[PDB]
């Protein structure tokens, strides 16, 4: 077709965004193959950062099969509303970058509960 840019430019994008724990959220992506090459893809890429970070510096990357089309991710701060984002990527090459979406995470609640 053209020529500049080859593998799934569609990219996915993020319709669910939930916090599965204090430290824990689950994100669902969907894949829109009508302007799509049908082109097989590898994985799926997810980054993510608190807001209190610096630079995408910190923006990490977590591959995933590329049949799934969910993740949980861990190891992140409570009640800290930051960005999220994800992309895929192919043989042919990584794809658009998806939309940002805020997903705030649950409240470090102690043992006690009221």
């Amino acid at each position: 077709g053209s020529s500049g840019s080859s593998g799934p430019v569609a990219g996915p994008y993020i319709t669910f965004t939930d916090a599965v724990n204090e430290t824990t959220i689950m994100l669902k992506w969907m894949y829109i193959p009508a302007s799509n090459n049908n082109t097989p893809i590898h994985g799926f890429y997810i980054y993510y950062r608190p807001t209190d970070s610096d630079n995408d510096s910190d923006y990490k990357k977590d591959m995933v099969e590329g049949d799934r089309y969910w993740h949980s991710i861990s190891h992140l701060q409570p009640e800290t509303s930051y960005d999220i984002k994800m992309q895929c990527f192919n043989e042919g090459g990584e794809s658009e970058f998806s939309n940002v979406m805020i997903c705030e995470t649950k409240a470090r609640s102690g043992p006690s509960s009221g």
